């Protein structure tokens, strides 16, 4: 009638100034034994939540400087945006682009992008310029229509070059 | 005839855009912008949604962690790059003292935090690893319970 959970229990968690303690195998580096203080506020406390729990899936933050210019040429450039297009301080996630769309006579690189609630178009238009269309779900709006929307302007700038 | 005039006879009118920006393809930037508002708020800024100055953002990865591989990398490695996990909660590395001199025998000890709260491990001889938990709101902090487990750590060395 002595285990590990009484030899820390009396050498180590009597003292109170440890909320608990346990024994890692130097080998895995998981917990075998281990004691807390609980039992006082609730009686179904299981102490194993706090030494030992499976494998599962974290975040890491990175910092980046994002140049949000850049954002767009990468798009055309490169076919991708690894940390979504920037526009305004906002985040779109990078999701379709369609390259040499055929629209009435005239080829358009578009690209497509999701926010909440919302996304962007942009448009490669010759004689050097893109156009930028946002759209806004809460407004009965979508990308559909406001990619048609987009392609219909577009092909005016695209008749001046 | 400007800009904001073409776009929104060409483009807000059609009440299907929430606003229309033009962007150089030499830097990117929107030189000419609409959208569409003066509905709610008649004091709004449109380049708010099109421009903005260089700035720094934060970019997620996803990682399958082992928490047992957290605490050895500890005194592998020396640091702990994403923290120590343990029980699902993430400890803020702080300090490893290695060498440390305790009444004749020798520990390597690291120092982790939690909000208002804390970890330390202490490797012992005869290979384990003593794990001890403090809690600021039981009174209790980082340097008592250092103590009270490096002292704990004496007498598993003594019993190697």
């Amino acid at each position: 009638e002595y285990s590990w959970d009484s030899y820390l229990n009396d050498r180590l968690l009597a003292t109170n100034q440890v909320s608990g303690a346990g024994l890692a195998s130097e080998e895995d580096g998981v917990v075998y034994a281990c004691v807390a203080q609980g039992e006082e506020s609730d009686p179904n406390f299981d102490k194993w939540s706090l030494f030992y729990k499976e494998d599962y899936d974290i975040e890491v933050k990175t910092t980046k400087t994002i140049n949000e210019g850049q954002t767009i040429l990468v798009v055309f450039n490169e076919g991708y945006a690894p940390d979504g297009v920037w526009l305004g301080g906002t985040k779109y996630q990078f999701i379709n682009i369609e390259r040499d769309l055929e629209f009435e006579g005239y080829n358009f690189d578009v690209a497509t992008c999701a926010k909440l609630k919302g996304g962007l178009h942009l448009v490669k238009v010759p004689g050097g310029n893109i156009l930028v269309v946002l759209y806004d779900e809460e407004k009965e709006q979508d990308r559909g229509n406001s990619k048609i929307a987009a392609l219909t302007f577009a092909k005016e700038l695209a008749e001046s070059s």
